[PDB]
This record gives C-alpha cells, sequence and structure tokens, in this order.
C-alpha cells in the first residue's frame, strides 16, 4: 500500500541526481552513500536541516530511465573511510569528498515513458525527466516517487523509524 510511503513524502523536497556512469549509482544502493560536487552538496545540506524528508531521484545520463530514490539520513561528512567512486573524466576525489548517508526507498527502474505526463514547475513546466541536483516541486515528485514499483529488497522500517 502507499500509506506508509506517502507518510514519507509528506513534506519532502525532492532532488534530481543525475549520475554520469552506472558504477556509481551501483555502488551507492549497495552502501547507502551518496556524494555530488560542492554547488549541489550544499544544496542538500540546506534541505537536510529545513525538511522533514529529503529525497533523491537518480537517473544515469543516456539510460532513459530513473533506477531509484533514496531518502537522506545525514548531512554531507568528511573524514570517513573513502568511497571509491568511478570518477568521470574531469573529477577528482576532493570534489566528491562530502559524503551523504541515504536510505534507498526503491531500487527498481522507472522507464522516462512511465513519467511523461509530469511536469516540474519549477523548471518551466518541462517533463520531470528533463534537469543534477535540479530541485522539483512537492506534488510532482510525490507523484513521480508513486509511479516507482514497489521494491520487495526494502523495508520502510528503518525510514518512518528515524522520522
Amino acid at each position: 500500500g502507499t500509506s506508509k510511503l506517502k507518510y514519507v513524502l509528506q513534506d519532502a523536497r525532492f532532488f534530481l541526481i543525475k549520475s554520469n556512469n552506472h558504477e556509481n549509482v551501483s555502488l551507492a544502493k549497495a552502501k547507502g552513500v551518496w556524494s555530488t560536487l560542492p554547488v549541489n552538496e550544499k544544496k542538500l545540506n540546506l534541505a537536510f536541516r529545513s525538511a522533514r524528508s529529503v529525497i533523491l531521484i537518480f537517473s544515469v545520463r543516456e539510460s532513459g530511465k530513473f533506477q531509484g530514490f533514496a531518502r537522506l539520513s545525514s548531512e554531507s561528512h568528511h573524514g570517513g573511510s573513502p568511497i571509491h567512486w568511478v570518477l568521470p573524466a574531469g573529477m577528482s576525489a576532493k570534489m566528491l569528498g562530502g559524503v551523504f548517508k541515504i536510505d534507498w526507498i526503491c531500487r527498481r527502474e522507472l522507464p522516462f515513458t512511465k513519467s511523461a505526463h509530469l511536469t516540474n514547475p519549477w523548471n518551466e513546466h518541462k517533463p520531470v525527466k528533463i534537469g543534477d541536483g535540479q530541485e522539483i516541486e512537492l506534488e510532482c515528485g510525490t507523484q513521480l516517487c508513486l509511479l516507482f514499483p514497489p521494491d520487495e529488497s526494502i523495508d520502510l522500517y528503518q525510514v518512518i523509524h528515524k522520522m
């Protein structure tokens, strides 16, 4: 059912995450971490302290799909044992140095074809697939998350318990 998920998404903020590779999304799905560039790192830290939930919705460049969505459980943190991201051409480990802990809500794919009817008012009313770090307005982001199939590998309890 959607009661639990709708509870997690009440008053949530939503950010699109655009990964240049599949590897870092596979890594992040298993380990429960994400890192972004400093502009977006600042944006997500502000949203984390301000919002009841901060949702990252992931799409790998050129994949034609979203790969899942997750909720921040921490602000970014530097100084931990380093995540061995596959670094894109012009990116250093220092640029991805802040590590957010995330709890995945769905790790299943949603093709762009299934979200063609949703537009983001905060990106000029363009389809929500169009947009790293683009903020998605509350209702559009909620409906986008609701489109994903249920994920039998996920237990929402840990998220609901830490809210």
